[PDB]
């Protein structure tokens, strides 16, 4: 065996489960193990076998709660035998969730329209407000919304961009212009919001 069973979260948030052996013919039989029941490649387990390298390799889109526990790859080739095993409880199980649900979600929504800064604020020319944010991914068929307490509010529907600044200006600035402002980005690739708490003394 060059490395144990180790288990890694990869781009898109994909959970790798992986080992290497020094030496594989091309005979070789694996059975995975999970919680002390084998588990079978479909839907919810993929496995690859890579001769030349010696790697084994399981992978999941994701790990449920459920999934915390004791994996073990069971290797065969002719007469040599050996298992190699991964406990993922407590902490590390913990960690490896949370960092494939947030790279999962974080590729998801790269792929539509999105904020590369969320929403701040400043202040403009005779007291204004300016509220500012910074999106990318956009495309001509993209909304975006702007909104205060849950309520609409009309910008100018220029964004002849991809990658920009969007904004919003509150002229003369006072309480009355204090709320939870937001502004959502969606098209048929996704949907991204941020949100921005104003308030006034």
């Amino acid at each position: 065996t060059k490395s144990e069973l180790a288990v890694e979260i990869l781009e898109k948030g994909q959970v790798r489960f992986w080992m290497q052996a020094e030496k594989l013919s091309g005979n070789a039989k694996v059975n995975y193990i999970f919680n002390e029941k084998e588990i079978f490649e479909g839907p919810k387990y993929k496995m690859h076998i890579d001769r030349n390298t010696g790697i084994i390799e399981m992978f999941m889109e994701k790990l449920q709660d459920e999934d915390e526990g004791t994996y073990t790859f069971q290797l065969q080739d002719g007469k040599a035998t050996n298992h190699s095993t991964v406990v993922l409880v407590g902490d590390v199980f913990k960690k490896l969730q949370k960092e494939a649900e947030f790279q999962r979600q974080e590729w998801i929504r790269k792929q539509g329209p999105h904020f590369v800064e969320y929403l701040s604020w400043e202040v403009t020319g005779e007291c204004n407000v300016l509220l500012k944010c910074k999106v990318a991914n956009i495309k001509k068929e993209t909304h975006i919304v702007w909104y205060k307490d849950e309520r609409e509010i009309s910008v100018d529907e220029k964004h002849d961009f991809k990658d920009g600044i969007c904004t919003l200006l509150i002229t003369e600035f006072s309480k009355k212009d204090a709320g939870i402002y937001e502004v959502i980005l969606k098209d048929d690739r996704g949907k991204d919001k941020s949100r921005l708490k104003l308030v006034d003394e």
